[PDB]
């Protein structure tokens, strides 16, 4: 992977190239309001330590940071999310895995069209990485989900169980 970050919009400003995952753009950039994936798929995080909101970013060029959804021009980390070769996800109506349950292996710009429910109180991310969005389209606030078990929706960095869509991370 590789990403080129710009303090201003068009691909102005001081700028900053990073191969690999970074927990702290403090020193190297001021602020973040253009950008250009050159390849890989990347998270950019408002705070450092990949905290705070979370922003998905593929092979292409954003002018602003209105591009990647970005309430601010703050990012202050960034981590280049793992290939994988096969996605599988498990989402459940209830936690630890309980109550009715839906598998996907593909993208889903509307949840609710799916399994008609508004919140997803645990998942299971068998196979590759995905995002979750807040609303539908993939709007709203986004949740980068890694292999692994979310007994509760705290476990994907969420105030609340809501989920619209979901989104295979996939480079081209």
């Amino acid at each position: 992977g590789k990403i080129t970050l710009y303090e201003d919009r068009g691909f102005q400003g001081r700028h900053y190239e990073c191969s690999s995952d970074h927990p702290n753009l403090q020193p190297y950039l001021s602020r973040c309001n253009s950008a250009s994936v050159d390849s890989g798929c990347w998270m950019l995080y408002e705070q450092p330590n990949y905290s705070g909101l979370q922003y998905f970013l593929r092979r292409g060029d954003y002018a602003d940071h209105q591009q990647w959804m970005g309430l601010s021009d703050s990012v202050r980390s960034c981590r280049l999310i793992p290939h994988s070769g096969s996605h599988r996800i498990r989402l459940y109506e209830r936690e630890d895995y309980r109550g009715q349950m839906i598998e996907f292996t593909e993208d889903c710009s509307c949840l609710q069209d799916r399994f008609r429910f508004n919140e997803i109180h645990s998942l299971n991310v068998l196979e590759g990485s995905w995002v979750l969005y807040e609303l539908s389209n993939y709007r709203g606030r986004q949740y980068l989900l890694m292999p692994g078990d979310y007994r509760r929706y705290q476990d994907w960095g969420a105030t609340n169980a809501r989920v619209g869509s979901l989104r295979r991370v996939i480079d081209f």
